[PDB]
């Protein structure tokens, strides 16, 4: 029953509404990636709260979980667009905002999109499978907390641990068997560490560039605005951090 959960509320395509026939240029690039920020964020809000178990959080843990974990959530899936789509070759942040060598470097954010891309790869480097992504990407949303713990630790404790096990679970029923049900575990719970330092240097970036956006002539649009400058801090100043399975 929980695939099917994962299955049934995946989101669809999300559109960042470039426009393609104008240059590439650094205030285009971003103000259409942050856009599309804003977009997917309504998309993850109604998928996260459509999650199995999820209401057994409290209120504002269960909006502050979302507003720690999208930067992550939304890398991940986008480097399984790329996969899919386009096998890793380029970006698939939208249909409507590919980005190539030209825009990852003309977006002053090359390093970082090689990290994604490298991310989308992974994908591939491993035959990740498809229930394995969801249930991954479902495990993310449960990947970063306040140092301080949350309103009420233990339901986030119990579906977080919950979580766990179903992403065990769908490495060991039978489908691809293998006694692998443990070298599996070990990379996959590694290739999910390794969400968290890409989205830290996206944490940062998108803070710089807020401070300074009217500068450079891009904008953000509101969710954004809020959420960079009232969560992301706390993520960079350590008052939230996210769990890893290794450490
Ligand atoms: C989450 C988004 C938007 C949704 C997506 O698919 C990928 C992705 C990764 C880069 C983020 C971008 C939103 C806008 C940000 C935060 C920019 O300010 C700098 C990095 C961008």
């Amino acid at each position: 029953i929980f695939l099917n959960v994962l299955e049934a509320i995946e989101p669809g395509v999300v559109c960042a509404g470039h426009d393609n026939n104008q240059p590439d240029s650094f205030a285009a690039l971003l103000s259409s990636l942050n856009e599309l920020g804003e977009r997917q964020l309504v998309h993850v809000v109604k998928w996260a709260k459509a999650l199995p178990g999820f209401r057994n959080l409290h209120v504002d843990d269960q909006m502050a979980v979302i507003q720690y974990s999208w930067m992550g959530l939304m890398v991940f899936a986008m480097g399984w667009r790329s996969f899919t789509n386009v096998n890793s070759r380029m970006l698939y942040f939208a249909p409507d905002l590919v980005f190539n060598e030209y825009r990852m470097h003309k977006s002053r954010m090359y390093s970082q999109c090689v990290r994604m891309r490298h991310l989308s790869q992974e994908f591939g480097w491993l035959q990740i499978t498809p229930q394995e992504f969801l249930c991954m990407k479902a495990l993310l949303l449960f990947s970063i907390i306040p140092v301080d713990g949350l309103k009420n630790q233990k339901f986030f404790d119990e579906l977080r641990m919950n979580y766990i096990k179903e992403l065990d679970r769908i490495i060991a029923c039978k489908r691809k068997n293998p006694t692998s049900c443990s070298r599996r575990f070990y990379q996959l719970t590694k290739l999910l560490d390794s969400v968290q330092p890409i989205a830290r240097e996206l944490h940062q970036f998108a803070f710089d560039l807020l401070i300074k956006s009217h500068m450079v002539s891009v904008d953000f649009p509101e969710m954004m605005a809020e959420i960079i400058s009232v969560q992301v801090p706390k993520i960079l100043s350590g008052k939230v951090k996210p769990i890893y399975f290794h450490t």
